[PDB]
């Protein structure tokens, strides 16, 4: 769960993420599958999310706030961030 990029302009722009974090918790919770974190951004707009992760081997917390796009029929979270490539 290492980011590939973080957009300008974003919510993960503005929570301080940066391309290389490795996202270890959310809301004190290991992250164990990339796509809770997916989830928890698009079911959650608005909401603060408490991540812990790691920045060149040292811990750093930070405060997400996914912000919103329009979707297809139900606004979603959006948080500006290129997930790695594979």
């Amino acid at each position: 769960p290492v980011l590939e990029n973080v957009q300008p302009n974003s919510a993960a722009s503005k929570a301080g993420l940066q391309a290389g974090d490795r996202i270890v918790k959310v809301d004190g919770q290991p992250l164990t599958q990339w796509v809770t974190f997916v989830m928890l951004v698009r079911d959650n707009p608005g909401k603060s999310l408490a991540l812990e992760i790691e920045r060149q081997g040292s811990p750093l917390s930070l405060t997400l706030i996914p912000e919103s796009k329009p979707g297809n029929g139900k606004a979603i979270g959006f948080v500006g961030i290129e997930p790695k490539v594979i």
